């Protein structure tokens, strides 16, 4: 529980699913963002019992989850700062030409934290580049793992609403709810696309009903330009219709360090 005597307030990030981010600082030295939860977006009770189990999740490559401020409302959530933004909007800035290599390193880093989640048996539930951050380093960290049990909005939580990261699910969740280990790793191999992609949306000529219809007959999204073999084999692995013929975390991450070594 961080005192909000100890915050200062002092740029707008965005809004998100729970309302306006704001920059600031804490305890007037440290850089941090600072969630503003907006009244009625979030189950307040339930979060305040998890931030408990969330303090323990620590990674380099997970963002930090520094404190909350629940004594009060609005809520706050205190995390660490990551100075460039939203990796979606980071992959789309041509200036930043990327090479190949850097594109790799995204992804391993994005399957580091991934690993570290799956050996916690916590899943994340809407991985994609949206939801993950660049820091001022250019390293790649997931973001809000865990959050979305707690949205109150039907657009985002319904498989058929508007906001569902359909695009990101495998068949069995957007059939049949079927969440696990293996819907994760769907939605990473979707990451891995959307990094080798530079931010293209995935099935970007289709609506999610036809991109649910698509996947259901067995079509996949197609090798990214970027990408070479090996790495399109590792993202299509992703993608089998049957859950559990997708690899572990653990094996992407060996697969990775492998093509890093190759290529
Ligand atoms: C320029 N640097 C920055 O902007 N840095 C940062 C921007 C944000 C930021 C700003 C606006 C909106 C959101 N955002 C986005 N997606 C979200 C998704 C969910 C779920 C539950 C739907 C997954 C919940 C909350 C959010 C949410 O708060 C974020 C993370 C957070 N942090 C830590 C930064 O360092």
């Amino acid at each position: 529980e961080i005192d909000p005597k100890d915050l200062t307030f002092l740029k707008e990030l965005g809004t998100g699913q729970f309302g306006v981010v704001k920059y600031g600082k804490w305890r007037g030295q440290y850089d941090v963002a600072i969630k503003m939860i907006k009244e009625g977006s979030m189950s307040e009770d339930e979060f305040i019992e998890e931030a408990k189990v969330m303090m323990n999740l620590s990674h380099e490559k997970l963002v930090q989850l520094y404190g909350v401020c629940t004594k009060q409302r609005p809520i706050f959530i205190i995390t660490e700062y990551m100075a460039n933004g939203c990796l979606l909007n980071y992959l789309r800035e041509a200036r930043h030409a990327f090479q190949t290599q850097q594109l790799l390193e995204m992804c391993k880093d994005v399957c580091e934290a991934m690993e570290y989640l799956e050996s916690k048996q916590f899943l994340h539930r809407d991985l994609a580049a949206r939801n993950c951050l660049v820091n001022d380093q250019g390293v790649v960290k997931v973001s809000d793992f865990g959050l979305s049990r707690y949205v109150l909005d039907d657009e985002y939580t319904s498989s058929v609403g508007s906001k569902f990261p359909v695009r990101w699910s495998p068949p069995e969740v957007l059939m049949y709810s079927k969440f696990s280990s293996k819907s994760d790793i769907w939605a990473f191999g979707v990451l891995m696309w959307e990094i080798y992609s530079l931010g293209k949306m995935p099935y970007e000529r289709f609506t999610n009903s036809e991109t649910a219809e698509h996947i259901a007959q067995g079509l996949r999204l197609y090798r990214p330009h970027l990408a070479s073999a090996a790495v399109y084999t590792i993202m299509y692995s992703c993608w089998h219709e049957k859950a559990d013929e997708r690899p572990t975390f653990k094996i992407l991450l060996s697969n990775i360090l492998d093509v890093m070594d190759e290529e």
